[PDB]
């Protein structure tokens, strides 16, 4: 009984002491939940630069990495882009889309079977 | 003393229920919670950096879509890699100095009297 009375004690203020610091990290974590251009996974809202490849007769952005992201038809014009010209731009990403290259004679240069991914884009100015 | 065990069962059952619905809170505003980038403007010291080579002035630039040149320091240079044939890469910048052109026949190639950096900058690599 005595052993069950301690026992009961000691948890209580083990579970109060719980208490304390389970709501401290919750107000810690409410405290702490408040330019430069996104290179690798691309999310929409990332500040990205489109580049003009030539190879690929298309403006793609840039990526340090192997797969290939192209800008949209529809998503060139509104930039004051004209379908040479200019080199590069800065946007601001709004839409991705899987693609492949179905057919071997295509636009973007790519070899058949090739996977890519087409940005909707849209200009970033500062603010 | 079984009321008194009584009291104790319900007194720590009512603290566990707090702090399951406190951890309960927890995990709610955690799952309500969001989820590298280069600097191209205002460089500080830290920032992941764009070296590219530039043609017409005969240096390694990083990338900047702003009128102030931020040259790459000819010491800093042979360290990541680069020979005085990469065309691009990314490093961290570590020192910058506010330079300017006392001579015509300056190395890079600017004009007399023109302000700059230069940046020493070390190779970066991913985890």
């Amino acid at each position: 009984g005595a052993a069950r009375i301690m026992l009961l004690e000691r948890t209580l203020q083990l579970k109060e002491e719980e208490n304390k610091r389970l709501n401290q990290r919750l107000m810690s974590q409410s405290m702490s939940s408040v330019e430069k251009i996104a290179i690798r996974d691309f999310q929409v809202g990332d500040l990205v630069l489109i580049i003009l490849d030539e190879r690929h007769d298309n403006y793609v952005l840039f990526t340090v990495s192997p797969t290939l992201y192209f800008l949209h038809s529809e998503s060139l014009p509104a930039l004051d882009l004209k379908p040479s010209r200019r080199p590069w731009v800065l946007g601001k990403v709004m839409e991705k889309e899987y693609c492949q290259a179905k057919k071997a004679q295509n636009r973007f240069k790519v070899p058949l079977g090739t996977k890519f991914y087409r940005v909707k884009a849209v200009s970033w100015n500062k603010k």
